[PDB]
Protein backbone atom coordinates (compact mmCIF):
# COMPACT_ATOMS: atom_id res chain seq x y z
CA UNK A 1 0.00 0.00 0.00
CA UNK A 2 1.26 3.50 -0.86
CA UNK A 3 0.36 5.98 1.91
CA UNK A 4 -1.08 9.28 0.65
CA UNK A 5 0.63 11.40 3.26
CA UNK A 6 2.88 11.32 6.29
CA UNK A 7 0.56 9.54 8.68
CA UNK A 8 1.03 5.84 9.32
CA UNK A 9 -0.85 3.33 11.53
CA UNK A 10 1.05 2.57 14.81
CA UNK A 11 0.56 -1.11 15.65
CA UNK A 12 -0.03 -3.33 17.43
CA UNK A 13 -3.56 -2.44 18.69
CA UNK A 14 -4.50 -3.46 22.16
CA UNK A 15 -6.78 -6.39 22.53
CA UNK A 16 -10.44 -5.29 22.04
CA UNK A 17 -11.97 -3.89 25.21
CA UNK A 18 -14.89 -5.79 26.69
CA UNK A 19 -18.14 -4.14 27.69
CA UNK A 20 -19.80 -5.53 30.88
CA UNK A 21 -22.87 -7.61 30.27
CA UNK A 22 -25.12 -5.32 32.26
CA UNK A 23 -24.85 -2.73 29.43
CA UNK A 24 -27.45 -3.25 26.72
CA UNK A 25 -25.94 -4.16 23.35
CA UNK A 26 -26.96 -3.41 19.81
CA UNK A 27 -27.55 -6.39 17.45
CA UNK A 28 -24.18 -6.18 15.69
CA UNK A 29 -22.19 -6.33 18.95
CA UNK A 30 -22.26 -10.12 19.00
CA UNK A 31 -22.51 -10.81 15.26
CA UNK A 32 -19.24 -12.39 14.13
CA UNK A 33 -18.67 -9.88 11.24
CA UNK A 34 -20.38 -7.09 13.15
CA UNK A 35 -23.33 -7.01 10.77
CA UNK A 36 -26.47 -5.27 11.91
CA UNK A 37 -29.53 -7.41 10.99
CA UNK A 38 -31.86 -4.52 11.69
CA UNK A 39 -29.97 -2.17 9.30
CA UNK A 40 -29.65 -4.83 6.59
CA UNK A 41 -33.43 -5.40 6.78
CA UNK A 42 -33.96 -1.76 5.70
CA UNK A 43 -31.16 -1.54 3.18
CA UNK A 44 -32.22 0.37 0.05
CA UNK A 45 -35.33 1.88 1.76
CA UNK A 46 -36.02 5.66 1.40
CA UNK A 47 -38.84 5.85 3.97
CA UNK A 48 -37.97 7.98 7.01
CA UNK A 49 -39.20 7.14 10.48
CA UNK A 50 -41.40 9.66 12.25
CA UNK A 51 -40.29 9.41 15.85
CA UNK A 52 -42.83 8.94 18.65
CA UNK A 53 -42.51 11.04 21.78
CA UNK A 54 -40.94 8.14 23.54
CA UNK A 55 -38.40 7.82 20.69
CA UNK A 56 -37.70 11.57 21.04
CA UNK A 57 -36.99 11.21 24.79
CA UNK A 58 -34.71 8.29 24.04
CA UNK A 59 -32.72 10.30 21.52
CA UNK A 60 -32.50 13.34 23.71
CA UNK A 61 -30.97 11.25 26.43
CA UNK A 62 -28.43 9.28 24.37
CA UNK A 63 -27.30 12.45 22.45
CA UNK A 64 -26.81 14.30 25.71
CA UNK A 65 -24.66 11.50 27.07
CA UNK A 66 -22.75 11.31 23.78
CA UNK A 67 -21.90 14.99 24.13
CA UNK A 68 -20.66 14.40 27.64
CA UNK A 69 -18.30 11.71 26.35
CA UNK A 70 -17.04 13.88 23.56
CA UNK A 71 -16.33 16.60 26.14
CA UNK A 72 -14.25 14.04 28.02
CA UNK A 73 -12.18 13.38 24.92
CA UNK A 74 -11.87 17.08 24.21
CA UNK A 75 -10.24 17.61 27.61
CA UNK A 76 -7.54 15.01 26.78
CA UNK A 77 -6.32 16.47 23.55
CA UNK A 78 -2.69 17.52 23.94
CA UNK A 79 0.68 16.63 22.44
CA UNK A 80 2.07 13.23 23.46
CA UNK A 81 -1.38 11.64 24.21
CA UNK A 82 -2.04 8.61 21.96
CA UNK A 83 -5.34 8.04 20.28
CA UNK A 84 -5.63 4.66 22.04
CA UNK A 85 -5.44 6.51 25.31
CA UNK A 86 -8.27 8.76 24.20
CA UNK A 87 -10.32 5.67 23.13
CA UNK A 88 -9.67 4.02 26.54
CA UNK A 89 -11.06 6.98 28.34
CA UNK A 90 -14.04 7.16 25.97
CA UNK A 91 -14.72 3.50 26.46
CA UNK A 92 -14.88 3.87 30.30
CA UNK A 93 -16.91 7.05 30.03
CA UNK A 94 -19.55 5.25 27.88
CA UNK A 95 -19.72 2.46 30.44
CA UNK A 96 -19.96 4.91 33.33
CA UNK A 97 -23.13 6.32 31.61
CA UNK A 98 -24.60 2.87 31.09
CA UNK A 99 -24.15 3.07 27.39
CA UNK A 100 -22.49 0.79 24.80
CA UNK A 101 -19.79 2.43 22.61
CA UNK A 102 -21.62 2.12 19.30
CA UNK A 103 -18.52 1.84 17.10
CA UNK A 104 -17.24 -1.25 18.88
CA UNK A 105 -17.58 -4.17 16.48
CA UNK A 106 -19.73 -2.20 14.07
CA UNK A 107 -18.85 -4.23 10.98
CA UNK A 108 -15.87 -5.34 13.01
CA UNK A 109 -14.60 -1.78 13.76
CA UNK A 110 -12.08 -2.53 16.52
CA UNK A 111 -12.36 0.47 18.90
CA UNK A 112 -14.93 2.54 20.77
CA UNK A 113 -14.65 5.86 18.87
CA UNK A 114 -12.99 7.16 15.67
CA UNK A 115 -9.82 9.34 15.79
CA UNK A 116 -9.00 11.05 12.53
CA UNK A 117 -5.77 12.91 12.20
CA UNK A 118 -4.74 15.45 9.50
CA UNK A 119 -5.26 13.68 6.06
CA UNK A 120 -7.65 11.20 7.62
CA UNK A 121 -11.12 12.20 6.49
CA UNK A 122 -12.98 9.93 8.94
CA UNK A 123 -13.06 6.55 10.69
CA UNK A 124 -9.51 6.57 11.86
CA UNK A 125 -8.70 3.78 14.23
CA UNK A 126 -7.28 4.73 17.61
CA UNK A 127 -3.65 3.43 17.81
CA UNK A 128 -0.29 3.87 19.50
CA UNK A 129 0.57 7.16 17.78
CA UNK A 130 1.02 10.13 20.06
CA UNK A 131 -0.58 13.36 18.97
CA UNK A 132 1.95 15.86 17.60
CA UNK A 133 1.99 19.64 18.07
CA UNK A 134 0.28 21.15 14.98
CA UNK A 135 -2.00 18.08 14.21
CA UNK A 136 -5.69 18.49 13.85
CA UNK A 137 -7.70 15.54 15.30
CA UNK A 138 -11.36 14.68 15.02
CA UNK A 139 -12.95 12.51 17.66
CA UNK A 140 -16.24 10.88 16.65
CA UNK A 141 -18.41 9.57 19.44
CA UNK A 142 -21.44 7.37 19.07
CA UNK A 143 -23.34 5.86 22.11
CA UNK A 144 -26.16 3.34 22.37
CA UNK A 145 -28.66 3.51 25.27
CA UNK A 146 -32.04 1.79 25.62
CA UNK A 147 -32.17 1.04 21.94
CA UNK A 148 -31.14 4.48 20.57
CA UNK A 149 -27.85 5.72 19.07
CA UNK A 150 -26.55 9.28 19.38
CA UNK A 151 -23.70 10.52 17.17
CA UNK A 152 -21.43 13.57 17.10
CA UNK A 153 -17.92 14.74 16.33
CA UNK A 154 -15.65 17.67 16.53
CA UNK A 155 -12.21 18.54 15.16
CA UNK A 156 -9.60 19.77 17.72
CA UNK A 157 -6.24 21.53 17.59
CA UNK A 158 -3.20 19.79 19.14
CA UNK A 159 -1.09 22.63 20.61
CA UNK A 160 -0.60 25.43 18.20
CA UNK A 161 -1.61 24.91 14.61
CA UNK A 162 -0.90 26.84 11.37
CA UNK A 163 -3.24 29.34 9.72
CA UNK A 164 -4.38 26.73 7.14
CA UNK A 165 -5.51 24.45 10.00
CA UNK A 166 -7.38 27.32 11.61
CA UNK A 167 -9.18 28.26 8.38
CA UNK A 168 -9.98 24.65 7.44
CA UNK A 169 -11.52 23.84 10.82
CA UNK A 170 -13.41 27.12 11.10
CA UNK A 171 -14.85 26.79 7.62
CA UNK A 172 -15.88 23.21 8.22
CA UNK A 173 -17.71 24.24 11.38
CA UNK A 174 -19.46 27.07 9.52
CA UNK A 175 -20.46 24.61 6.84
CA UNK A 176 -22.12 22.42 9.39
CA UNK A 177 -23.86 25.29 11.14
CA UNK A 178 -25.10 26.91 7.88
CA UNK A 179 -26.63 23.53 6.96
CA UNK A 180 -28.27 23.16 10.43
CA UNK A 181 -29.71 26.69 10.13
CA UNK A 182 -31.57 25.62 7.05
CA UNK A 183 -33.20 22.64 8.69
CA UNK A 184 -37.01 22.78 9.07
CA UNK A 185 -40.04 21.04 7.77
CA UNK A 186 -40.51 21.11 4.01
CA UNK A 187 -36.81 21.53 3.10
CA UNK A 188 -35.46 18.83 0.78
CA UNK A 189 -32.48 16.78 2.25
CA UNK A 190 -30.63 17.33 -1.06
CA UNK A 191 -30.49 21.08 -0.45
CA UNK A 192 -28.05 20.82 2.51
CA UNK A 193 -25.16 19.84 0.17
CA UNK A 194 -25.74 22.92 -1.92
CA UNK A 195 -25.32 25.06 1.10
CA UNK A 196 -22.23 23.23 2.42
CA UNK A 197 -20.40 23.13 -0.92
CA UNK A 198 -21.09 26.83 -1.55
CA UNK A 199 -19.39 27.84 1.65
CA UNK A 200 -16.55 25.31 1.22
CA UNK A 201 -15.76 26.36 -2.36
CA UNK A 202 -15.87 30.05 -1.42
CA UNK A 203 -12.98 29.39 0.91
CA UNK A 204 -11.01 27.25 -1.58
CA UNK A 205 -11.91 23.79 -0.09
CA UNK A 206 -13.45 20.70 -1.49
CA UNK A 207 -16.22 18.50 -0.15
CA UNK A 208 -15.89 14.71 0.36
CA UNK A 209 -18.36 12.75 -1.71
CA UNK A 210 -18.09 9.16 -0.45
CA UNK A 211 -19.46 9.69 3.03
CA UNK A 212 -22.87 11.18 3.96
CA UNK A 213 -24.93 12.26 6.99
CA UNK A 214 -27.60 9.83 7.93
CA UNK A 215 -30.71 9.03 9.72
CA UNK A 216 -30.12 7.65 13.15
CA UNK A 217 -32.25 6.32 15.97
CA UNK A 218 -32.87 2.62 16.61
CA UNK A 219 -30.40 2.05 13.80
CA UNK A 220 -27.00 3.73 13.66
CA UNK A 221 -27.22 4.36 9.95
CA UNK A 222 -30.52 4.56 8.19
CA UNK A 223 -32.69 6.74 5.93
CA UNK A 224 -32.15 9.45 4.96
CA UNK A 225 -28.83 9.55 3.24
CA UNK A 226 -27.63 13.11 3.39
CA UNK A 227 -24.90 14.07 0.93
CA UNK A 228 -22.76 17.11 1.71
CA UNK A 229 -21.93 18.17 -1.89
CA UNK A 230 -23.95 20.22 -4.44
CA UNK A 231 -26.47 18.84 -6.98
CA UNK A 232 -26.86 15.53 -5.26
CA UNK A 233 -29.92 13.40 -5.66
CA UNK A 234 -30.84 12.56 -2.11
CA UNK A 235 -34.42 11.46 -1.68
CA UNK A 236 -36.86 12.99 0.73
CA UNK A 237 -38.29 16.01 2.43
CA UNK A 238 -37.74 17.13 6.00
CA UNK A 239 -40.69 16.68 8.44
CA UNK A 240 -41.24 17.29 12.15
CA UNK A 241 -40.13 14.11 13.98
CA UNK A 242 -37.24 13.26 11.56
CA UNK A 243 -33.81 12.60 13.16
CA UNK A 244 -30.61 12.60 11.19
CA UNK A 245 -27.00 13.83 11.17
CA UNK A 246 -25.14 16.31 9.15
CA UNK A 247 -21.36 15.69 9.17
CA UNK A 248 -19.47 17.51 6.38
CA UNK A 249 -15.90 16.57 5.57
CA UNK A 250 -14.06 19.38 3.82
CA UNK A 251 -10.51 19.27 2.44
CA UNK A 252 -7.64 21.57 1.68
CA UNK A 253 -6.90 19.86 -1.67
CA UNK A 254 -9.11 17.59 -3.75
CA UNK A 255 -12.21 15.76 -2.53
CA UNK A 256 -11.17 12.25 -3.60
CA UNK A 257 -10.79 9.66 -0.84
CA UNK A 258 -9.40 6.14 -0.51
CA UNK A 259 -9.30 3.64 2.36
CA UNK A 260 -6.31 2.12 4.18
CA UNK A 261 -5.74 -1.68 4.15
CA UNK A 262 -7.40 -1.74 7.56
CA UNK A 263 -10.77 -1.32 5.72
CA UNK A 264 -11.75 1.79 7.72
CA UNK A 265 -9.36 4.65 7.66
CA UNK A 266 -10.40 7.10 4.95
CA UNK A 267 -7.74 9.44 3.69
CA UNK A 268 -7.49 12.21 1.09
CA UNK A 269 -5.89 10.71 -2.08
CA UNK A 270 -3.67 13.82 -2.18
CA UNK A 271 -2.54 13.65 1.44
CA UNK A 272 -3.76 17.12 2.33
CA UNK A 273 -5.84 17.82 5.45
CA UNK A 274 -9.52 17.22 5.97
CA UNK A 275 -11.77 18.31 8.82
CA UNK A 276 -15.27 17.31 9.98
CA UNK A 277 -18.03 18.30 12.48
CA UNK A 278 -21.20 16.30 13.21
CA UNK A 279 -24.45 16.82 15.09
CA UNK A 280 -27.53 14.67 15.47
CA UNK A 281 -30.59 16.79 14.69
CA UNK A 282 -34.33 16.50 15.38
CA UNK A 283 -36.65 18.37 12.96
CA UNK A 284 -39.31 20.24 14.97
CA UNK A 285 -41.71 23.09 13.79
CA UNK A 286 -39.67 26.21 14.44
CA UNK A 287 -36.80 24.30 12.80
CA UNK A 288 -34.55 21.82 14.57
CA UNK A 289 -33.31 20.78 17.91
CA UNK A 290 -29.53 20.07 18.02
CA UNK A 291 -29.56 16.99 20.20
CA UNK A 292 -25.79 16.84 20.50
CA UNK A 293 -25.26 20.52 21.27
CA UNK A 294 -23.29 21.78 24.16
CA UNK A 295 -25.61 22.77 27.01
CA UNK A 296 -23.14 24.70 29.08
CA UNK A 297 -20.94 26.58 26.68
CA UNK A 298 -21.49 28.72 23.55
CA UNK A 299 -18.87 27.36 21.21
CA UNK A 300 -17.19 24.11 20.01
CA UNK A 301 -13.94 23.18 21.69
CA UNK A 302 -11.58 24.44 19.00
CA UNK A 303 -12.59 28.07 19.66
CA UNK A 304 -12.31 27.65 23.43
N1 LIG B 1 -19.85 7.85 14.13
C1 LIG B 1 -19.65 7.31 12.83
C2 LIG B 1 -19.28 5.89 12.74
C3 LIG B 1 -18.92 5.19 13.87
C4 LIG B 1 -18.54 3.87 13.81
C5 LIG B 1 -18.45 3.20 12.62
C6 LIG B 1 -18.82 3.89 11.49
C7 LIG B 1 -19.21 5.22 11.54
P1 LIG B 1 -20.27 8.23 11.36
O1 LIG B 1 -21.65 7.68 11.05
O2 LIG B 1 -20.34 9.52 11.72
O3 LIG B 1 -19.31 8.11 10.20
CO1 LIG C 1 -20.22 10.09 13.94
CO1 LIG D 1 -22.62 9.84 11.84
K1 LIG E 1 -8.57 14.95 9.20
Amino acid sequence: YRYTGKLRPHYPLMPTRPVPSYIQRPDYADHPLGMSESEQALKGTSQIKLLSSEDIEGMRLVCRLAREVLDVAAGMIKPGVTTEEIDHAVHLACIARNCYPSPLNYYNFPKSCCTSVNEVICHGIPDRRPLQEGDIVNVDITLYRNGYHGDLNETFFVGEVDDGARKLVQTTYECLMQAIDAVKPGVRYRELGNIIQKHAQANGFSVVRSYCGHGIHKLMHTAPNVPHYAKNKAVGVMKSGHVFTIEPMICEGGWQDETWPDGWTAVTRDGKRSAQFEHTLLVTDTGCEILTRRLDSARPHFMS
